[PDB]
């Protein structure tokens, strides 16, 4: 699944923000308006045996070109929370559920 980073309006939103994926499917986040952009999952709000470290980008670590991605496959099922880091408080966040 393609998710953008910034919908083509300029908001910025991950497009789309909820979605659901099974085990091992692709996630490809794809900079598209207003980057540098990244995709922090929230250690609290993934899976909790799962290392945050495995599927995420840190905090710092920015995704800065148009068309620059960060692609990741989720294997364990749950909900997973993940947000933007620069962009969190303007509502750049969503939520991902394995299942
Ligand atoms: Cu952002």
């Amino acid at each position: 699944i393609d998710v953008l980073l910034g919908a083509d309006d300029g908001s910025l939103a991950f497009v789309p923000s909820e979605f659901s994926i099974s085990p091992g499917e692709k996630i490809v986040f794809k900079n598209n308006a207003g980057f540098p952009h990244n995709i922090v999952f929230d250690e609290d709000s993934i899976p909790s045996g799962v290392d945050a470290s495995k599927i995420s980008m840190s905090e710092e670590d920015l995704l800065n070109a148009k068309g620059e991605t960060f692609e990741v496959a989720l294997s364990n099922k749950g909900e997973y929370s993940f947000y933007c880091s620069p962009h969190q408080g303007a509502g750049m966040v969503g939520k991902v559920t394995v299942n």
